[PDB]
């Protein structure tokens, strides 16, 4: 079936579009080559449209079969929760998208009554009703990145009320599930530090190790009506309400398998029959999909000892190698099981023999040494897409600030600490807004989170050393020294004298702020301060960080006030 029909109604805006980094003093003492910095529009959403359009052909075979149930007599031993209205809405972020029905975010978490009412009684018509299709809203997502255009991502969400009602059924299951049955090949379970010691763990444990990272093209299309029936039939092993089986069943069919799309303007814009990018169930379903598919196709392949790491459609493989030819013969078998599995790929896979040559999740080990010289691993990426939307995000207030999930889970790169820490930092203490608590987000939640507090949560997730590395590896700063000249960022050098100066009025404050410059800043100069554990670091609650993906969920995890 075609993943998508179209009447020919246009993916209309909301309001007023910005394609073009503005020229504001701030960003531009960031980075000076503003003509490379663009955000997407609806204007390229026909581009997006003929590209996500297409026939799916799925041919499944034994080793299909025989991954699925094992993957369900995983999942049998799960037991799930309902949640109540409340906890629910407490899980709403502030700002999620308002209801067609005359209540917003704020009323879900304030409890309102006309939001309450209008929740419970859409959770009565999915307990009803097995068969209506539900509404959804199709938008064009405004990215930023860099030239060389991409077209603009599309978004499908159901209306406010069903999200709550998604999470009433499903946030239990969507939390615990995946991990009950893909183990230590979860990748939402690990912070930063965990993801690269399995990465390094797992390339060491084979005798003679390959890896390589698997790009399937426009994944969620690709998702066919028949995988999402697998996947409810995974999360129907799980111990469940009764409630919640009937729910599970109707988002189902009357949302998750398909469904109508409507724009902004409430016009009829077509049918989807594939993943819906702005559902709770996107991350879990995909990572259960891409794992399903890939343990499969590594059987059929004949890979030996398939170790896979997933996040929702990201996707690496790291086995034992059978010699370079049968290697390149088993990944190009490997891609045609895929393939007949309907997830082809985008760029054709290619074996490597060096874990620091893979890039997954955007990302590549790199090493660097601590204070003792001891070698550390640590993941970076290419700076550009960090750096162009950090450049955004100072010359416009945006909801989610990308610069402050940048540093939190890439704190011990060379560009998190030199540029993003100084810049960020120098504005916000010239600001006094360290103190203010700003949205960012994690494996797709979003946290509430005060930049004062950076040291303790650096510590957390990366430990005292990503506040110690140097010598970082030639390779790695010849990236960001390239990056930096292509997008006229200053150079290292202007970095370092801003920490320096940064770094002094920090401590002048005393209490949290001298904690900053402690930490963030003892790269800056020669004369080192003593680095010991920080009290708060051991007092911090990171439950819910690292547990589960929820990209396009709708979710929040950070605590919510009383009343
Ligand atoms: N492409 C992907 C990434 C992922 C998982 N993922 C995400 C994410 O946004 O979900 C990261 N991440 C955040 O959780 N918050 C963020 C805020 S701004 C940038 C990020 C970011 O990259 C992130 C950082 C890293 C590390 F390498 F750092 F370990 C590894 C995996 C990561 C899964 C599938 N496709």
């Amino acid at each position: 079936s075609m993943s998508y029909t179209w009447t020919g109604a246009l993916i209309t805006p909301c309001a007023a579009e910005e394609s073009k980094l503005p020229i504001n003093p701030l960003s531009n003492s960031l980075l000076r080559h503003h003509n490379m910095v663009y955000a997407t529009t609806s204007r390229s959403a026909s581009l997006r449209q003929k590209k996500v359009t297409f026939d799916r052909l799925q041919v499944l075979d034994d080793h299909y079969r025989d991954v699925l149930k094992e993957m369900k007599a995983k999942a049998s031993t799960v037991k799930a929760k309902l949640l109540s209205i409340e906890e629910a809405c407490k899980l709403t972020p502030p700002h999620s998208a308002k209801s067609k029905f005359g209540y917003g975010a704020k009323d879900v978490r304030n409890l309102s009554s006309r939001a309450v009412n209008h929740i419970r009684s859409v959770w009565e018509d999915l307990l009803e009703d097995t068969e209506t299709p539900i509404d959804t809203t199709i938008m064009a997502k405004s990215e930023v990145f860099c030239v060389q255009r991409k077209p603009a991502r599309l978004i499908v969400f159901p209306d406010l009320g069903v999200r709550v009602c998604e999470k009433m059924a499903l946030y239990d299951v969507v939390s615990t599930l995946p991990q009950a049955v893909m183990g230590s090949s979860y990748g939402f379970q690990y912070s930063p530090k965990q993801r690269v010691e399995f990465l390094v763990n797992t390339w060491k444990s084979k005798k003679c190790p390959m890896g390589f990272s698997y790009d399937t093209r426009c994944f969620d299309s690709t998702v066919t009506e028949s995988d999402i029936r697998v996947e409810e039939s995974i999360y129907q092993c799980c111990d469940l309400a009764p409630e919640a089986r009937q729910a599970i069943r109707s988002l189902t069919e009357r949302l998750y398998i398909g469904g109508p799309l409507t724009n902004s303007k409430g016009q009829n814009c077509g049918y989807r029959r594939c993943r819906a990018s702005g559902v709770l169930t996107t991350s879990c379903g995909n990572t259960l999909t891409c794992y399903l598919k890939a343990t499969a196709a590594c059987r059929a392949a004949k890979l030996q000892d398939c170790t896979m790491l997933v996040n929702g459609d990201d996707l690496v493989v790291i086995c034992e190698s059978a010699g370079t030819q049968e290697d390149a013969a088993a990944l190009r078998a490997f891609t045609e099981a895929m393939t007949r599995y309907s997830a082809p790929p985008g760029d054709p896979p290619q074996p490597e023999y060096d874990l620091e040559l893979i890039t997954s999740c955007s990302s590549n080990v790199s090493v660097a040494h601590d204070a003792s010289g001891k070698r550390v691993y640590y993941l970076t990426r290419d700076p550009t897409t960090p750096l162009a939307r950090a450049a955004w995000e100072t010359a416009r207030h945006t909801p989610i600030n990308s610069w402050l999930g940048n540093i939190i889970m890439y704190a011990p790169t060379l560009w998190a600490r030199m540029i993003l820490m100084t810049h960020f930092f120098s504005i916000l203490l010239a600001q006094e807004q360290l103190g203010k608590a700003l949205d960012c987000q994690i494996y797709g939640a979003c946290y509430s989170i005060e930049p004062l507090d950076l040291p303790q949560i650096i510590e957390r997730l990366h430990g005292l050393s990503a506040f110690t590395l140097h010598s970082y590896s030639p390779g790695e700063i010849n990236r960001v020294a390239s990056c930096l000249r292509k997008l006229g960022v200053p150079p290292l050098r202007t970095w370092r004298h801003r920490a320096r100066s940064v770094r002094a009025k920090l401590l002048s404050q005393g209490g949290r702020a001298a904690i900053c410059g402690r930490y963030l800043f003892n790269w800056a100069v020669r004369t080192k301060l003593k680095l010991t554990p920080i009290p708060a670091a051991s007092q911090l609650d990171l439950s819910g960080w690292f547990v589960a993906g929820y990209s396009g969920g709708d979710i929040y995890h950070s605590l919510s006030r009383a009343r």
